[PDB]
């Protein structure tokens, strides 16, 4: 049974997720990095967890698309309009 606080909560991480997705170009991999910048957005990984069960509630209501680079494995999100060609540049960037 879950506390309409908490609730809210949830929804206050999905928007720092989206607006550090915008801040960042639209495209990022979902590791350490990414993380400590919604940390960071929202006035500061140890849990993680947390955050990650709102990144997957954004992917299944697709506000956020996402896949497995097959390079390296890494899982990508990003913003739904953002371009492949700008998921493409930063697959290359950082390779």
């Amino acid at each position: 049974a879950m506390a309409s606080a908490r609730s809210l909560r949830s929804l206050q991480r999905q928007r720092a997720i989206l607006k550090v997705m915008n801040t960042i170009g639209g495209v990022a991999y979902l590791r350490e990095q990414f993380y400590e910048s919604v940390s960071k957005y929202m006035g500061s990984t140890l849990d993680k967890k947390t955050v990650r069960g709102d990144v997957d509630l954004m992917v299944e209501s697709e506000k956020l698309g996402a896949r497995t680079e097959p390079v390296s494995g890494r899982k990508i999100i990003f913003l739904p309009t953002v371009g492949e060609d700008a998921i493409q540049r930063y697959i290359l960037k950082e390779k």
